[PDB]
């Protein structure tokens, strides 16, 4: 498995550059200078790249450093021929965003961060990303008497309005996505799921233009179904991006390679990605985004060790997820338990309600016993699934 | 604390009545008769009582029988006052629903599982309930390949959406109120989360009178924060009905009394049904339904102990909660914290995004060093609320 | 891969026997006679059947109803020439258990369920078991003040050391196997991870004859890893027989097929099963007893499917294993990384601690600079036994 | 509630000293010098103040530094009176550290490892520190194939016995105590619980002199019930020192101060720590630790007020639980309950279990379905434990 551009792996500078500082420990790593990235991910086979504007321009640079610095990294771009599909904002590691950025109780707070995001909206325009961002890691609370809750989702949808307002009065080619996580680093953390992300949109002025980025370690966190998660985002037409890393468990995000994790939810989820829903609906098509962290144990031959195990996990799972669907028994098998009929609507053309509970086949007549004796044979299709993931079919 | 029926305190039937059977063991009570619960509730300050179709009608039941069970019901109703405010129906016991109702795979079972809802519905409306929940639990999966996810979420809404059709049509003045639950009995839920519920009610045709039912115990499944989860319901005025009871982690849903579970969080939830929001906003109207189950261990005085110890839990958090925000030591801490700052909001009048990118004082000549240094005292507002919360203040 | 007896595989009768009731449903299928079980098992490749003395004898049952169904009973075993290597006790099911067995807080019901245990021995050592397992289920609480912690365990041990006294007194050739379970069917139950089992067993006056027996499902209810948690049972000498299967997340237990839950975790147990330690150490020689339940959306076909998925599944995982650790370009990824290097003694054959101290190269002139610099390439390293899972090395 | 020296509460120098750098950002409060420390403790009513080897001396320095250093903390110690009770040692945030301390997989990081912890117990004995924590942070792995589980644990039972050994060797008055921690920062850590870690000790050469040092945030972060957990400890006379926290759930450690966590629990663990167990038996008598962090969002005034909620928060407990337990209509509850039933032991002096066996009135004329009728009335006595919490009784 070679991946090669024509794939859309991308990834985020701050993942392989991601030095290995936690809660109990200093980096491990040297800083990996931002140039380097972009070359040695373009050897690999990366299609893109994607960054903070922090991780690539300090906080404090002065407008020379950051017209080098940008000089920099576009000189490395038209050499490796990378894109830069996503842009986002850092409003969680300098101190002033400790309470958040958008919902700082304090409102000069809530002023700069919406104002950095803004600048940074044009940035991602110049290098032409078609997506922006917004992880709102500092927006929560560790205590519940922190926050007055209602007025936390207006000072939010005030932010993400503001943004998305912009974007459409500059008639700039991005949309805006959400990426929720239900805590760390705060103690809880506001629209914590995909659901809770999805139903935020609905209440927006500007929510045609925002659309949702969801990670799996996140999901995994508040221990639901990732390709749940994706489904409801396809549904509803907002699977704008994706973030794939690798969780073992309900505890602090790993950020583990895609695979390294959940490996059947992982097979699943690239299912999802490549084969769509079985009975047909809207697909995914977008950059298949890493943001996972090289572990602190490992040396830099790590780090491209892991870049490269990103994109060799999602291309191996790929291989099993086609052989899997294009497989005769797993056709048949898929027939017995009912997932094609799933897809017939429940009344008939023309049918009411008034229609059905008059029809006494479907009810006062319907043997609720015989019915249940149906076989759905889940267990089989779920082991045909894991043999063709064993590669032993 | 003594409960009045002005306090709106509603039990469902199946609480009291569970007879103690789980995975591994049998029922250690005796059936409860409807009429006893109905007379013993009505004794202790219960305001109403709720049920779904079959804790009441037998699956079974020949017309006759229905007859008799709900004239000896609302001879019980007439005689004590108790209202019923909510009806639902049991979508999940017998082994017809083992796929679910609405979303099962056999579409026979989803016409029947649509047919039992729709005559459900003229007893909810016949009963003077205000609103009707459901709980989707056999909606969902063991195994990832057994559904088309996307067909399933089409089939929910198709049952949904004819349900609020027939009411529409019908006249009726009942709300449908959907129940989120991330697992048990399934290994994943569909509408796991408050969120999932939400962002799928804005995809529905009659999502006007579709809300949720949420429940305190299966946010805290997914270990999200139940207060957070109420605050966006009702931000986006979709809190319908509730369902209290108590969690002790992430496990399998324990049903313990409103209190028995979570304290710090169940203090803080009455604070919001009771106080509202800080800055202001809509305020939980509603029923105080509690959906516990009285532990096995416990004969029928535990029953109405239990009964009993909701009512008390709430009225004693209540008034907990009603000093807590009374305080002016507490309204000095909320100003501090800037809980009324947040309010506020974050651009000024008529000014837009370009005026603040502009406006220098927001972004370039921003001190975010010295703007860092604000003490938040969101610990002394914390301990504050605690200190409330044991009586000590 | 197709079983034999020789593959030591094991299945419980309650396994297969499984109806479907779970707390929110009634049995979905009819019940299996155990003959039937004996003779189905057997034809599978089966080595031999487990039971609870309620599997086969009911609770109420008289002495000709017993040595009716023993006697059918042990014609089958006959027939098939399937073993019982281990039988357990129910302490569970009838109301009576509904506090515990040897921790109920009623002394009649402690003596009751030690008399019962004491017969259930009789029992064991009559059929051949070598293992007698105790799952003590309803051994907890679900409120803190409900029981005295220390007198808990106090009785704990007496109802261990009698049982275990009785086999040493009778000369019978058994060992006994703690089960731990953290939750479910109690909010908490006493001794719930493979830790607190090993602990308490030091604590016993007849240890020597006490032992665990780990469940998969049950470790990952508290999300500990089961490799680990085995290993130190290993490296204890305290694993005396295992209870095989799948769980998705910390939830219900679910009890899925052994490799239908955390995959990767199954390929590392069946590595640690079949190979045991990379320097070489202890390994685990007994059967490979498989703790399950066929989903309740199947009929009988699938729970054969499943019996028979148990198996493969294994075997499966058994092969990637060997041709894992046989793979020559893995042995020089655990060389690299260390895997080899831990086994050695940190210290010299004849240093003392003292030694160490003042051993100027250890400690004062050691670069600590240097040391951290070492790619340990843990990375690399998993992804060769995902490649190697993954049936593609 | 104002505490006072006799109290016994003792605080950690990183505790307040923590400085808010978190894996999203930066140090949000300027370094905390350890003169002011104790000095600030000490007014606040502390007893005792405890450190890890690079909490005071610097990783870096030279002896002049270090005996600089020491000379000033002595100076500040003899001022206020402030004792030293446990000494620690910093084995995770170096990159040396980063495979773990005595189970690197590296020999020489193992050697040196050790070395660092032999120095130290010679700080420790010279500052009269009665305990010596050893919290194994780094011991662990991210993927399963990373280390020789059962070599992992010769290594962490040679460096514990070499430690241990030394102690015997100078004859220094000093006990080890063990931290459990599940996870983070590894994926997975050796020793995760207090059963692990109770279990482990018994498998020690100088087992004597070994005991644990279990932690509220740690053991809740596999949702256990941590009042269980020190229960076993105390049981066994291994609870030799404890940490106090808050933890909401299971996710990252929090590290909130006690009380701000599981409120409930929090309770009863106060109840033990300070009443033991209702029938008798060991209690605990060391100093009351507390181990957790300032939140970030916080000045140091939020620094102070924290320190003091702690002992708040302890002494609100211990008053609401002594009053509990001198509650009469409490004290009956008990007695209804069964708690006191539970001392006594199930077998009569000089009863054997071929005596019980044969004992027809205990087994064979049982009357099991009347003794199931037993109201454990769990319910109740719990309600009357949070209205003794909720300062209402
Ligand atoms: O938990 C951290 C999140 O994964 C973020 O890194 C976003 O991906 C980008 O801000
Ligand atoms: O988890 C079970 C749910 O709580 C349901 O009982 C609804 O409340 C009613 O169907
Ligand atoms: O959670 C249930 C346990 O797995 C038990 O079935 C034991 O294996 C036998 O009593
Ligand atoms: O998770 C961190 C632990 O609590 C440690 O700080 C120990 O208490 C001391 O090393
Ligand atoms: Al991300
Ligand atoms: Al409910
Ligand atoms: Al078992
Ligand atoms: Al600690
Ligand atoms: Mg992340
Ligand atoms: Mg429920
Ligand atoms: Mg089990
Ligand atoms: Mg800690």
């Amino acid at each position: 498995v070679q991946p090669t551009p024509a794939d859309h792996f991308t990834f985020g500078l701050w993942t392989v550059g991601w030095t290995g500082a936690d809660p109990f420990g200093v980096a491990t790593r040297k800083n990996l200078d931002p140039v380097e990235a972009v070359h040695k991910l373009a050897e690999l086979g990366a299609y893109g790249i994607t960054f903070h504007d922090n991780d690539l321009i300090p906080f404090d640079a002065t407008e020379a450093e950051r017209e080098k610095i940008l000089g920099d990294f576009n000189q490395a771009l038209k050499d490796t021929g990378l894109k830069v599909p996503m842009v986002t904002t850092n409003l969680f590691s300098h101190p002033v965003f400790k309470d958040g950025g958008f919902t700082s109780n304090d409102r000069s707070i809530r002023r700069f961060a919406l104002a950095k995001v803004l600048h940074n909206i044009d940035l991602a325009a110049e290098m032409g990303a078609e997506t922006f961002v917004m992880w709102g890691g500092r927006e929560g609370s560790e205590y519940d008497g922190s926050k007055d809750l209602a007025a936390a989702l207006d000072r939010m949808r005030e932010g993400v309005d503001t943004a998305a307002g912009y974007i459409k009065d500059k008639g700039y080619n991005l949309r805006i996505a959400l990426e929720p996580k239900p805590n760390e680093p705060r103690g809880d953390i506001f629209l914590p799921t995909v659901g809770h992300g999805l139903a935020f949109i609905e209440q927006l002025e500007h929510g045609d233009i925002v659309g949702l980025n969801p990670e799996t370690g996140h999901e995994q966190m508040a221990g639901l179904n990732f390709t749940h998660g994706i489904a409801q985002a396809l549904w509803a037409e907002k699977l704008f991006h994706i973030d794939l890393n690798g969780q073992r468990g309900i505890k602090y995000d790993q950020d583990l390679v895609f695979g390294h994790g959940d490996l059947t939810s992982a097979f699943f989820t690239v299912d999802l990605l490549e084969n769509g829903f079985p009975n047909g609906g809207p697909k995914y098509t977008g950059p298949r985004h890493f943001d996972y962290k090289p572990s602190r144990t490992d040396g830099y031959d790590g780090v491209w060790d892991s870049a490269k195990a990103n994109m060799s996990m999602y291309l191996l799972l790929k291989e099993r997820a086609l052989a899997f669907r294009a497989d005769p028994e797993v056709q048949e098998a898929m027939k017995t338990s009912g997932v094609f009929e799933l897809g017939e609507t429940t009344l008939n053309a023309g049918e009411s309600a008034a229609d059905l509970m008059n029809d006494s086949a479907s009810f006062a007549g319907f043997d609720a016993e015989a019915a249940a004796e149906r076989n759905f044979a889940f267990i089989r299709l779920n082991q045909l699934a894991i043999e063709h993931l064993l590669g032993s079919r």
